[PDB]
């Protein structure tokens, strides 16, 4: 019975990140074989476009736990912001929840994408490879119960990162 999971990394990490091969490291840690992309924009990458087509309309995504987030892929990115159940838990790799566990001081998503999950060049802290305090990238506050939510931060702040099961 197909679904697709969405977990986030152990750590919060600052713009400069090597994402996709941060949550295949990870994945592979905990002894998930499945491939498992970063839930971002970036140089030339949609948001959007990282699940692959065939799985974007009717596979629910799913918590660590299995726990359902949203019905499907695409209905993320309609424009509401990718509105989702602050009452469901978001587990990292290693079991803990994002939502809350101290050890994630901000509850934002580095995202740098725009309401429909296409790319802003100029809020994704230069694709990722700076910590930069005068540059930004957009990201959202979990507490707004939005994904998507268009919010500004520091390169430098150190904030979560999803992971995306891109295919079944």
């Amino acid at each position: 019975r197909p679904v697709l999971h969405l977990v986030a990394l152990n750590t919060p990490v600052a713009g400069d990140i090597r994402a996709d091969f941060q949550c295949f490291q990870q994945a592979r840690a905990a002894g998930l074989l499945s491939t498992f992309r970063a839930f971002l924009s970036s140089h030339l990458q949609d948001l959007s476009t990282v699940v692959r087509k065939a799985e974007r309309f009717g596979l629910p995504i799913v918590n660590l736990k299995g726990q359902v987030l949203f019905n499907n892929w695409d209905s993320i990115f309609s424009g509401d912001g990718g509105q989702f159940n602050t009452h469901i838990p978001i587990y990292s790799f290693d079991g803990r929840d994002v939502m809350t566990d101290p050890s994630w001081p901000q509850k934002v998503v580095w995202h740098g994408s725009n309401p429909h999950g296409v790319r802003l060049v100029d809020k994704y802290c230069e694709a990722w490879r700076t910590t930069d305090m005068a540059v930004t990238g957009f990201a959202s506050p979990l507490s707004t119960g939005k994904i998507l939510d268009q919010k500004a931060y520091s390169c430098a702040n150190r904030l979560i990162v999803l992971c995306i099961e891109n295919s079944f």
